[PDB]
């Protein structure tokens, strides 16, 4: 939602597009909530609250102070992620195509061919992970940089098979610029890149749940991590393939070998992880080139031991430039072994070329059998290609993206491995292998069980959600394990529909009611990122791939009003109120004519019943943020820490919710009101006093209308106990004595309340009258009734005219205690 | 499916429309497999087997014989349901149109002067329930009866609240000719009707869910049985009720005063029989007219006691012509009582006989409350106006439909509400709940909990499947009750999506493989219909509100080809090969093509290894009638009783299916055989020796191709085996010596099963192959191989051209077990 605050003495004005101004000095958090309420996508902050920024930015609304506006504030009219704990700004801007250059995320890129095939006169420019290297572009009030690159596009090219790399570009960078910004995808690396540090450290086991390759990097340097992916491929799976011969597909015009390389070195260090919970040593055959290491090397240092003729740049000791034969011993115990031996392209026949290269391949095998048979504690991967030969049954095949789609393929080997049966397998086979598949993950680990687990921290990102996966076993994930972060769709389609889906791949939805978490927060992407030190410039639209978020057993859970607050419940709210409606008071209307309180609508807009709740039923879609269902438990149990509301107070914001959904023909937010309206009365064990034995009234002294009834009293209660109580009634009523004639009652005109009944309006007493509820509540004593409660003084029984005066104070004369149907008052204090 | 079987002799011909021809002497099963895999609606049986008629009436396919063509014929153009136990036929027919009449379930209906608001000339004709007076008009072979009538369209017209009857019956008559039969609506009347006394009969205690205003009359004599409904309107509830007045709305243009009356009496009887499992006396003051007696007496003998000054004929003893008003005492301790007094409209002004109707309705509320005070186990119903009074809060309000709203409600009181604590209502809240409520149903009893019971037989006709029952729950007690008929809906949606719906209105949908049930049949409205006994002309279209039918705890589960059998798999399998399909052959081709056996396609209509899943798994919305789980289930334990099949040639058909699915985008199809295989692989523990160490191989004497390699040889099994296991081995391949020899081998024609493989074919050989698969796995030694089991003599490893020869036996001359690697043949029978 990007909240600027800018000095006010320089409280420069210009007519930027979206932008809005607020300032105040009453409160610190309420400036926060009238923000959080603003329309637009930018805010000019002028009275510059720090308490306020801070508040905004734990709620995952972006809130930063401005310095220097003549770059400052102009370089900010594009959206950001703001790490507010260190105070750094990732842009996420791809205004950088002005000058001419891809950005790339990984160091190998620069050394390939690729400049070549670029459109004229273009050029890429590294910028580091989250484009590190680009903080000496901005040299601002904080440390800046631009986290956007065009790694997807190439990323998208090598798996894609198309060739033609200047029109593939062209396409991507077009399609780019007419489509909105993919924010989930680009802040998700910032958010990955700080969130599992503060898990290792903070937490003693942690699990994650589906890595994908995008993530390959993130976990290098965590071994402690326990990674759960979809299963590898292996061997005795290729029984099942269909025979296939050489087939030369092309699928990238500048080589990408070094792409292979890495993906296979970094499937093996995972692999090893998964086994060993701890960095290997790398050991290296051929690989000369070897430049991603120095991409490696940016998220964790590795100790890398290489043999090749040429030189490798980045290695930690290029053990020897000479060839690698019979060197076993040199081999530390443990390790893993990367064997990408090719002699040569000779400049002879073809046939006589596969010959050498087969003999070749059958010698890297047996020097990767060699290296496994002695010692424990090893991993290995090698190169082979394409020919007749008995491969061990349990060994993992990785066929990652390369240049060219020819006869060439890795097998990875454990020590278990090595001794296990092997299986003659044709050419034909793997040749199939080598065609049909490639490889799409380097997580090779076995498949998550949805199980809670009692020692661990489970993460599960965007995993869990889908539509083979069990629905009830993450229902049962999320409701019942402890320390956890687990994301699910969110369930936004009208007609309650219980998948989504794009071309037959579907999703489980799910509402933040279709959980019983005792004590967890399920917030949005915003309110997430915020409970980790992040913010965010643009908040989620209420259509689209929307995630609830559910942290399990958090340190934030009890501070309700700090993390995952009512940041924002307003702003559809407020924007709908304001240019839509039929009127500004229609929800003020609607909710007093759903609670069957038509028989007054006069000036409603104060002093009514409803909440919190009718905001976060109908526009869950857009301030699902709120964990409406903590709101609601922390203030059962005080431990209202603000508000102290009475409980039918949050029964009739439920039920005009569901009229509003019958009416709208929204059937989700139907039973999203059903399934609060349910958690509120299984919360609160309420009772309706609906044959009530007695009541309390209170009398006035002068009453400003003309009344044709004896006795003019405002019932301000009507309950339903035993004879033994009414001490206790008693003792409550004298415990607000002083409460009780302190409020300001008013009264300003007449209505009639039903056929046959004339009353004038009480006001200011109904605040007391909800504290008393929740007192009355608190000691078991039967209070209240099933319809609302509506303060009145009834007038007389006769069919009367509406009449209004200004407001007239009413005095009180006595508070009494009066048995229903009894002419006898039990209790009169003065 | 209108199986119709007439004389050999007067075989008949015409050019009827949708007819078939059939007949042979071959066997009974198998006629009635063929005739069940007809296309066409109608069915003409020659050969005229009494046995095959019973089959197919066991299958749902209604099987009559016919014996008078000129008129038995003719007057079976038509839909009926077919009682073949006691054969009986129920026509559901609406030419009765020609005659100029509507027809009518109910004797009531004829005294009212209904006929002149028809159409000029047409006349309304009492038929008896599900047409029972009509077997006057057939006098054929059979007892034959017309079910049809058009008690839907007047029941909707009452409860319509348009008034012009004369447009609604045209309105509804056209509409009736332009849509399709109500078949399910008609059938079910019998359907009910036959079932529930088989089942008070056969079981102790029968608890039926959810039942419908639509079968009020079908447990008017079965008092045993526990009934669940929806939730009765209590007087508590009319605190929530906004206040309103007089509004006097017309809803029918003929007296219904009877059928308000007829409802409110049934009401109250159900009531005690909830409360009280024995069947009441009846005891009516008013209720002078009274004839909707007859239509209650046709189902069950009630003792009816009438206080009328004017005449009631069908009551059992008219105790007194006179007024009945201190009375009290002639009473009876067991009964019910409904007090409709209605002293009369006098000529006098609207107020003063107002406040004459008030009077009276206090005078009958008294009544009711000395009726009840007085006595153990009885039940009454009163007639009260809308005024100020204070009734019981626990008591049951009533407002069935009635001629004109017009301020008059009912109150139904057991003896625990007249000692209840009494509430105040005002005119304003009765007169809402007149205007704004009508009594949707009889049944008002409480909700039922759907939790699997031990003693009860629970039957769930329509009820279960609801968009807001619990679905686990609803699975859970389909999966783990005895004795049960319960019915859900059949996701024949593709895309699998799990509701459907009409117009906001949404039910849950089941596949077959959505249970996991133990013991019991899940079979089509067909299936289901016949293991009670009846029959039906018209089977369920693949698109429709169409349910399975699951039966817990049946005698008829084990009976596997007697009821819910293979009838009608391939019905739409053959209408799609013979007419749409690219050749006759693409099933068999599809299926090796599936299951990688394209290495030779030539002439696999012979020998193919796939099964019925094939067709139960893609054509599942049209013979989901099948329940193909207990098929295999039964087959799993002979206790093979016809086929004797192997495992794996179920497994292949799963695979098939899956292929033929993704290639459709059919995704339900897709879930269903997924989990058919899953649900394969629990019941049979398979294993694969892809990895073999012996093998067994059958030599032949002479080989009619040239072949290249030294040793000819049949690999015919392929093992995985300890040394210790070769007796084992060896006893096996003993006992079936004879039959190995047996086998009339023979081979046609040349091909290539691989890159570098030249192999010639063997037929006749696989029958044997699976009879020692089975023995193979029946004796825990692992047999087979992942990939499918191709029969060949391998001829060259050389690229050869394919060669065709006549069909030339070979003779075997010795069937060996050789170990994989090892020249060493450890056994050789001649
Ligand atoms: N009864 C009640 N009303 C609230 C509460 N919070 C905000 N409101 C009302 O909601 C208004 C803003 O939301 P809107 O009605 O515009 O959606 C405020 O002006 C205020 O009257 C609450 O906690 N209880
Ligand atoms: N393998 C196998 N094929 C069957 C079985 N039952 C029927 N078929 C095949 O299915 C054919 C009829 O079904 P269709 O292929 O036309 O759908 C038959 O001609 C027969 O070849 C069975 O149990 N096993």
């Amino acid at each position: 939602m990007k909240v600027l605050a800018l000095r006010h003495s320089v409280a420069q004005v210009y007519a930027d597009t979206q932008i809005y101004t607020h300032d105040d000095t009453k409160d610190s958090y309420e400036n926060a909530f009238l923000i959080s309420n603003l329309t637009t996508h930018n805010i000019l902050y002028f009275n510059y609250s720090a308490r306020t920024l801070e508040i905004l930015n734990k709620s995952g609304i972006a809130a930063i102070e401005i310095q220097s506006l003549e770059e400052l504030f102009t370089l900010i009219r594009c959206n950001f992620t703001y790490d507010y704990e260190n105070n750094v700004v990732y842009l996420h801007d791809y205004s950088y195509y002005t000058n001419n250059e891809i950005r790339t995320d990984q160091h190998w890129i620069t050394k390939t061919n690729i400049e070549e095939y670029l459109l004229p006169g273009w050029k890429l420019t590294y910028v580091g992970y989250n484009g590190n290297d680009t903080r000496g572009h901005y040299n601002f009030s904080f440390t800046c940089q631009n986290a956007a690159t065009d790694d997807d596009i190439i990323i998208e090219y090598i798996y894609s098979e198309a060739l033609d790399f200047q029109n593939f570009m062209l396409r991507k960078i077009k399609e780019r610029m007419t489509t909105s910004l993919p924010i989930a995808r680009l802040s998700n690396r910032v958010f990955r890149d700080k969130l599992f540090p503060l898990l290792v450290k903070k937490h003693k086991r942690v699990v994650n749940v589906g890595p994908r390759n995008e993530s390959m990097f993130t976990f290098l340097n965590f071994p402690s991590i326990r990674q759960f992916s979809n299963g590898p491929y292996l061997v005795k799976n290729t029984i099942k393939l269909k025979q296939e011969r050489w087939l030369g597909k092309r699928v990238s015009q500048f080589d990408i070998g070094q792409y292979k390389n890495m993906l296979n070195v970094i499937t093996t260090i995972y692999h090893y992880y998964n086994l060993y919970q701890e960095k290997p040593i790398i050991y290296m055959v051929g690989s000369a080139p070897s430049y991603w290491i120095y991409d490696v090397r940016q998220y964790s240092d590795f100790l890398f031991e290489t043999w090749d003729p040429l030189d490798t740049p980045y290695s930690s000791i290029h053990h020897k430039e000479l060839f690698f034969a019979k060197d076993i011993g040199k081999l530390k115990d443990n390790s893993i072994l990367y064997i990408d031996i090719r002699t040569d392209r000779g400049n002879a026949d073809w046939k006589e070329w596969r010959k050498v290269v087969e003999l070749q391949t059958i010698s890297n095998l047996n020097l990767a059998y060699q290296y496994l048979a002695t010692g424990k504690s090893k991993v290995c991967c090698v190169k082979l290609t394409a020919m007749d030969l008995e491969l061990p049954v349990s060994a993992k095949l990785l066929h990652h993206p390369t240049t060219e789609i020819r006869s060439e393929f890795y097998l990875l080997l454990d020590i278990w491995d090595v001794n296990n049966i092997k299986r003659f397998i044709p050419k034909g086979a793997l040749y199939s292998f080598i065609n049909n598949v490639i490889t799409d993950n380097v997580f090779i680990q076995s498949p998550f069980k949805i199980r809670t687990s009692v020692s661990d921290y489970i993460v599960a990102l965007y995993a869990l959600s889908n539509d083979f996966n069990n629905r009830e076993d993450i229902i049962n994930l999320i409701n019942n394990q402890k320390q956890s972060l687990i994301t699910v769709r969110i369930n936004n389609t009208f007609k309650d529909e219980p998948k989504v889906g794009f071309k037959s791949i579907y999703d489980w939805t799910f509402l933040p009611t279709d959980f019983e978490t005792t004590n967890a927060i399920v917030t949005s992407y915003d309110g997430c990122l915020g409970i980790f030190g992040l913010s965010i410039s643009l908040a989620s639209k209420p259509t689209g791939n929307n995630h609830l978020f559910i942290l399990n057993g958090t340190d934030k859970y009890y501070k309700l009003d700090q993390f995952a607050n009512h940041t924002g419940i307003s702003r559809r709210s407020h924007q709908v109120r304001f240019s839509e409606s039929a009127t500004s008071y229609s929800g003020y209307i609607f909710r007093d004519l759903s609670n069957s309180n038509f028989n007054l609508i006069g000036t409603n807009v104060e002093n009514s019943v409803s909440g919190h709740v009718y905001n976060a039923l109908i526009y869950y879609r857009y301030n699902y943020s709120f964990d409406l269902k903590r709101w609601i438990y922390l203030h059962s149990v005080e431990k209202g820490k603000y508000y102290e509301h009475a409980p039918i107070e949050l029964i009739y914001a439920c039920k005009s919710a569901k009229e509003f959904a019958s009416l709208q023909d929204d059937l989700t937010v139907l039973r999203y009101a059903n399934e609060i309206e349910n958690y509120i009365n299984k919360v609160y064990s309420i009772t309706y006093a609906d044959d009530p034995n007695y009541f309390i009234g209170i009398k006035f002294n002068n009453i400003p209308y003309i009344y044709d009834v004896k006795v003019p009293h405002l019932t301000f209660g009507v309950l339903y106990i035993s004879d033994n109580m009414i001490p206790d009634v008693v003792k409550i009523m004298k415990s607000m004595k002083q409460e009780l004639f302190g409020m300001d009652v008013t009264t300003s005109y007449t209505y009639m309340l039903s056929d046959g009944v004339y009353v004038a309006n009480v006001s200011g007493v109904l605040a007391t009258y909800f504290k008393m509820y929740n007192l009355f509540y608190k000691n078991q004593i039967t209070f209240g009734q099933s319809r609302m409660f509506i303060p009145h003084i009834t007038l007389s029984f006769s069919n009367n005219k509406t009449v209004r005066i200004e407001t007239t104070k009413l005095r009180i004369k006595s508070i009494y205690l009066r048995k229903i149907r009894g002419d006898t008052v039990f209790d009169m204090p003065e």
